[PDB]
């Protein structure tokens, strides 16, 4: 009867329930059910409580997570979380241990921990403490302090600058143990050039005086941190003597420029693969480290390093992918870019220079999720030629041409969209699906690949939305020079094709970026098709991903450029198709996609009447160095300034007359800077174009508080149902 | 058919033309000729041009000023500008006979502040925090300061707070009236908090700058200031200067104060007006120069207080004296014992002055003092506050005194100002309105008219073209008060018809939005095209009607003020030719903070408001401004009413309204903060309003650009929130 | 030491030490006063004092001070 309103979006009345649960051995996992927390076993279920949550009431402070100790014995447990960025945050922490029962009180983890972990296997405990690293054998022992340089936005052991938790680790985290916690492996940054962005936090309204914040940020050619590499041993510290650490070395060819380390992945209990990216990020190396006992030294033998290197682009998707070391450390398996274009599993010896594919064909390995010696388990989007699904699949290692698809038939209507988690050692997975229907969460047995149960089923929010008139997705392609390029639609109920609907455009179009999927998501766009009657779609054009180099890399030095001229020709294919309405197609989005609406709605195309551009960049000096530069190299006279030249938003500021333009921005952006919007405004303003603002106090690039995030979409309705006449 | 549009406004189509001179000497003036200067005889009439000057062989002009003998031009370009009166320029000096420029030692780049002696031809300048003399525009410099240090010491300029809230000047500089002494304050803002924001540039800066400002907040480390004076003859040359420093009275040493006058009195007389940072207490110091000692001695009997215990003291600040030529007596505007702004006629000696002017209305202030005669502005004809007339006062006899320009132009003539001949046989009217501009030479001789220097009669020719809206002053009785309003009419006015009203409020204490000036503004765009009534209402706290009224709001921002622009509408709406449905409400700085808090209020009268660069709450506006009517926010003074007077309070009212924030990112004056809060206030309680940020400008939003923009993004939703196409 | 000179300010309700009628003494050869420093004894109205203080040759003598100067008279 009633649509998919406003304020259920904002509010969230039709929940989507998941599944998380946590594997700690083969046959294991642990799950949270009334906050009690529970036990099940994959084989039969026999699942008694673990963790009753009677227990930590009278603790005094919030359980904002935990963590079990590997071998069982201890729980690490999270409080006073304070976020930093995207992955770093700081907060306090208890252990409790489980077999005694108490709380440990002495020789405890410091308020303002940077970050904590376990050794992967017993119960050592490594963290960061004001930029140094802290390791703890015991638990109730005091620590053994690794590192004595760390400060202030400078010096950072153990963990990541902004610019590598944003962009190159996708973490706060830099400390890697070794596979059985013998070795701890770390990276150190050095910011001490790296000049810094500055911005107000306003605060509550009792902070009389601004604030101004200050982040080591290198902008597009920047200073950039630089980076060491360590590793110490944690089994031979002491009290009387300093912890000396073994630094391994950047590879020759890595040393000669500015470089990234850019993954760090255990082979063994003694071998340790680093992977280097070059500043210019189209060559890349991976030197493999071996421990040396006389010495006490880390070998990189020079015939064992590995070059990947891209000649039509960057390497990676946007880094390098990471080896999948066999048992014994002498081989591994990753996904690189084929002389098709195509990214697909290479297997690799040690010794040897060349691999070997063992997969093919034009589609693209997402991920290598599990290899054990019999099989190795990947995710691809080879089903039906969709780029936009994903499904699991098992290599038979003894003959690779072998290889079946677990998830695909399962429920191929409901399901064309997998994630899989394996217990431990493989022999059992949980597969998560995430569209086109309702979220089906199941666990299945690795032995024949029996599917064992249903974990989530979201029956609760089917059996409720039957009742409320929903948008239909459609995922298709249209063709361009001989190319499939696709596209969803989110279509109104009762669509009917005799009707000129109104359309949004929701763009990304970054590199790699893929808005056209098999997911299911309740959203914006579900509410401004159920209830506004307007398509929102979205298109993944030239320089978008998981459909080979030959598209993804067609943006190479060319930012602003095929990935705008294609969201412009979708609403010409889209105005074609017949069922919508020229005079209200709108065009929106975040980040990067903030920037290409920027660029369409300047482009003086005509196509648009409107558009939304929420954080934006608006030029491409302003963003960081390791993401614009991988993509337009530096801006430099003797490489790409000329295009950073041409790329601006501002420069395409007379052009804005043809067009209602609204430009969101929050204050406390440390990502894509306020800046980028501060200077669209002003070019605006120069050349006398008329514009919709909102500025967000203290926002950062989520503006994810519960109240800005309704106060953006309320304000961005509004605009939309303004700019198309909607009542 | 023609309007006046809105492009009229921001083009300036219809110009009015000024008579803006300058009095070399008594009996001749200096005017502009398009780019030539002329030499203009107050006396005959006659005239002779000297220079040609809007780029003079290489660089533009920005501005001139002679030398008081006439024997050198000094020249001011690289014109930077700072704050509302700070700039910062490059200065040659002309051997004005030989037309050639002053090549050694010149005045240096970046200079903050150049001063004449008044007579001769003495120079002093600041540069790098510092002052400096030139007793010849060929000779070295002698630097009289060396304790000069950017954003902590200033010798001889002001900081912000002093800049913008107490001298309305960057200088705190002041030559003795024969150009021997040179008198000057300097301020320490050594533990004054910065406000910092962020300053954009132009898009090639990769990196957005700090900005990084000395700036007292309500209730923060003011800063201090020290008074010193120095021969500027016998200024030795392998020698430091030395200074003489004049200490505050004790009464003010006791606790926080300020520096709020300096007055010569004669070539060896200096009088100095202190402030407690509570602005109830004053008080004036007059300093006689000691020939046997080189120092400056002010005695204690000499001294006077002014007192408030209604409010605090002054309008702004405590009047200025005028003294008589012996410097044994002086006139001062004070509040009188029942709460009118009169002169008081003070001999240094006793302390009980008699008032020379009484009555229910106000002395605006002092302009011209001879032997014989007091020549003085007040808004005594017809009661109205905001008139404006020139007075001849009696010395000699109190009761006799003869207005001046009353009555040369009633309809036309209602707002005058004068500037005097360098002695006063001369002088110029300029009448503001309520007609069109009117600019006329008087002899004082014999007070009679001897010519018109510009009757605007080109622009009143084209304005016969357009369709001009009409100007209504009157006023309303409330609780048996005259409460004065204006409104701007559309053209063709039917009072049978229902118009939109806009409400344009100031609203802060001594303001004055009702008078008789002629103005081309956006108003004039809006009730001639749009056919709205714009209108402006001074409730309590507006000014020149006596304490009663201006001090109603004392301790009290955010009340009354507020309170009272709400009945002005309901009173408008009452005289039954405005739409209910249609009233709007608008305002700058103090007038945001006003509209914001009306449009907070729930009354239920306003339908929309544009607030531009607002006060959100008191603690976060300077010091010296917001203490002065506020007092300190300590839980021990006035806290209480500051956290009950903000418009973040009321963010939950505003689902009523549509809000419309406009604020500049680099206001050094009502920082963006205050916007900032504002808004983040809104969001919380889920309230939707529109938004728009000027980046880096100030509190002007005066560039060509933004200026332009501002006005064009409020005309679009005041038609919009009206209804206008 | 340093003695200072505090009037009560009327209408503040408050004491307030000026300054200018602050007074050193100190001792170049040793401690100051014999065993402290030497009380003062003020003028009917308290402008002016009097004071044992050492003199120039070591001699503690009856000094005359005056509330606003630095200087005293033996
Ligand atoms: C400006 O004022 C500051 C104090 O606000 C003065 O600096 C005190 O100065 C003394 C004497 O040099 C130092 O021993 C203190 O430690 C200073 N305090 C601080 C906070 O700086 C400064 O000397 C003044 N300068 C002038 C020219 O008046
Ligand atoms: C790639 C990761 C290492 C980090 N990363 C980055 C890089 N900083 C960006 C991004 C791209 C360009 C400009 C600023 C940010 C990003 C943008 C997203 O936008 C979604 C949309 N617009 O619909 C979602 C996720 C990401 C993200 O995960
Ligand atoms: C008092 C002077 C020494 C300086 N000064 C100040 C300093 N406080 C303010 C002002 C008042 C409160 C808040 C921010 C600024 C001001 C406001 C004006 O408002 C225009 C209007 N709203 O119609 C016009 C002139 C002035 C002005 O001259
Ligand atoms: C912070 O942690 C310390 C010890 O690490 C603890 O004793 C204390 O209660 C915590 N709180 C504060 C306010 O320091
Ligand atoms: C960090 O900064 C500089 C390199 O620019 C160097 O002088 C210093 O040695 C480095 N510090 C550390 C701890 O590596
Ligand atoms: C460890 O190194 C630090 C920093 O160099 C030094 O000050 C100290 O002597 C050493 N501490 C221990 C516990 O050996
Ligand atoms: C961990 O690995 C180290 C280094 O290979 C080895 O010497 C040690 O025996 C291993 N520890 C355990 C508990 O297996």
């Amino acid at each position: 009867r009633k649509t998919y309103t406003l304020t259920d979006y904002l509010k969230n009345t039709y929940r989507l329930k998941l599944y998380s649960l946590r594997w700690i051995s083969d046959h294991e996992y642990l799950y949270k059910q009334e906050n009690n927390i529970l036990v099940f076993n994959a084989e039969y279920g026999n699942s008694s409580v673990f963790l009753e949550n009677s227990t930590f009431d009278e603790f005094g402070h919030s359980i904002n997570d935990y963590s079990i100790s590997p071998d069982g014995q201890f729980i690490l447990l999270e409080y006073n979380y304070v976020k930093q960025w995207r992955h770093s945050y700081t907060a306090s922490y208890d252990i409790y241990d489980l077999n005694k029962r108490q709380l440990i009180t002495e020789e405890r983890i410091p308020n303002n921990t940077q970050w904590v972990t376990w050794s992967p296997v017993g119960h050592k405990l490594a963290y960061v403490w004001n930029n140094d690293i802290y390791v703890k054998i015991e638990p109730n022992l005091p620590s053994y302090r690794i590192t004595w340089t760390g400060k202030e936005d400078i010096i950072y052991n153990g963990i990541t600058d902004w610019v590598y938790e944003e962009e190159v680790f996708s973490a706060y985290s830099a400390l890697w143990w070794s596979p059985n916690g013998t070795f701890l492996a770390y990276a150190q940054f050095n910011d001490t050039e790296v000049p810094l962005i500055e911005y107000s936090f306003y605060s509550d309204e009792s902070l009389q005086y601004p604030k101004t914040v200050r982040v080591p940020y290198p902008k597009a050619g920047a200073v950039n941190p630089t980076v060491k590499f360590f590793v110490v041993n944690t089994d031979s510290l002491s009290s009387v003597t300093n912890a000396t650490s073994i630094q391994i070395t950047a590879p020759a060819s890595m040393l000669i420029g500015d470089h990234y380390l850019c993954d760090v992945t255990w082979a063994t209990q003694e071998r340790i693969s680093l992977q280097w990216l070059r500043r210019i990020q189209n060559y890349s190396v991976m030197d493999i480290c071996d421990y040396d006992e006389s010495s006490g030294r880390w070998n990189c033998l020079v015939a064992r390093q590995h070059i990947e290197m891209s000649t039509t682009g960057w390497v990676g998707r946007f880094r390098p992918s990471e080896p999948h070391f066999t048992l014994d450390g002498n081989s591994f398996y990753k996904i690189i870019s084929n002389e098709e274009g195509y990214r697909h599993i290479c297997y690799f010896q040690i010794d040897k220079k060349d691999c070997t594919f063992i997969t093919k064909g034009t589609w693209e390995v997402i991920g290598i999720e599990a290899l054990t010696s019999d099989y190795l388990y990947y995710i691809s989007n080879e089903y039906k030629g969709m780029p936009g699904g994903r499904n699991l699949y098992k290599i038979q290692l003894s003959d690779y041409t072998k290889v079946t698809c677990l998830s695909c038939e399962l429920n191929p209507e409901r399901c064309q969209y997998y994630s899989v988690s394996f217990s431990k050692e493989a022999k059992y997975y949980q597969l998560r699906c995430s569209g086109p229907g309702l979220p089906l969460y199941t666990l299945h047995s690795s032995v024949n690949d029996k599917g064992l149960r249903v974990l989530e089923d979201n029956s609760a929010l089917d059996k409720m939305l039957q009742n409320v008139q929903m948008p239909s997705k459609k995922l298709d392609f249209i063709i361009l020079n001989e190319t499939k390029f696709w596209y969803q639609m989110i279509l109104p109920p009762h669509f009917d094709k005799s009707k000129k609907y109104p359309l949004l455009l929701d763009v990304y179009a970054g590199p790699c970026s893929q808005k056209a999927d098999t997911v299911f998501r309740l959203n914006w766009a579900t509410y401004l098709a159920s209830t506004e009657n307007i398509i929102v779609a979205s298109f993944d054009g030239r320089g978008s991903g998981y459909q080979g180099d030959k598209i993804m890399h067609a943006i190479n030095r060319r930012l602003g450029t095929f990935e705008v001229e294609d969201q412009i020709e979708a609403a010409r294919q889209f105005s074609k198709m017949g069922f919508v309405d020229n005079k209200r197609i709108a065009i929106w989005g975040w980040s990067y996609g903030g920037y290409v609406t920027s660029m369409v709605l300047g482009s003086g195309s005509g196509v648009f009447k409107c558009g939304i551009a929420v954080a934006p960049v608006s030029r491409w000096e302003y963003y960081d160095s390791v993401y614009t530069e991988r993509y337009m190299g530096l801006p430099t006279p003797e490489d790409n300034l000329d295009h950073y030249r041409n790329s601006t938003v501002m420069s395409r500021a007379e052009n804005f007359k043809q067009v209602e333009y609204l430009l969101i921005h929050g204050t406390a952006d440390d990502n894509v800077h306020f800046q980028q919007s501060a200077q669209i405004s002003k070019a605006l303003v120069d050349v006398g174009v008329d514009f919709q603002a909102m500025w967000y106090t203290d926002e950062d690039h989520g503006i994810a508080s519960s109240t800005a995030h309704q106060h953006i979409y309320t304000h961005m309705s509004h605009f939309i149902k303004q700019c198309f006449s909607l009542p």
